[PDB]
């Protein structure tokens, strides 16, 4: 029972980051958390079981885990410890993750590009790009 989401499954390691501190500033992350989070080189583990997608991040800073069904809102605790309401959908092969909290919104898009999993994080006008490779 293969699914298009299968392109994302596996274990991935962070290899590059751009503009992440500015993105975190826009989200409202405090100085100390930005410094320590920005140093992290997470592994991201993506798995699928039936309709349930699991994305785990493991790092020296924090471990995070979400499980979800596409299009079905859920409660998430982010790496910076926001309590958010999240909805993840697939739009043309791109995983689109919207997080809402305190009247704010940010969108995280995840796409396969060559042998990379590219993660684009947008808050207001500020974009950060984080590139992962297979571990
Ligand atoms: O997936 C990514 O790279 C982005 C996605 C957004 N996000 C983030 C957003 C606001 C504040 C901190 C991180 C990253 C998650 O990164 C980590 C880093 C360490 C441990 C777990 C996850």
């Amino acid at each position: 029972g293969s699914h298009m989401c299968d392109a994302f499954v596996g274990t991935w390691k962070l290899v590059s980051s751009e503009n992440f501190d500015d993105y975190m500033k826009e989200v409202g992350v405090g100085f100390a958390t930005r410094k320590v989070a920005g140093m992290a080189k997470p592994n991201m583990i993506i798995s699928v079981n039936g309709d349930v997608i699991t994305i785990k991040s493991e790092s020296t800073f924090k471990n995070t885990e979400i499980s979800f069904i596409l299009g079905q809102e859920f409660d998430e605790v982010t790496a910076d410890d926001r309590k958010v309401k999240s909805t993840i959908t697939l739009d043309g092969g791109v995983l689109v993750h919207v997080q809402k909290w305190d009247g704010k919104s940010t969108t995280i898009k995840r796409k396969r590009e060559d042998d990379k999993l590219v993660v684009e994080c947008v808050m207001k006008g500020v974009t950060s790009t984080r590139v992962y490779e297979r571990a």
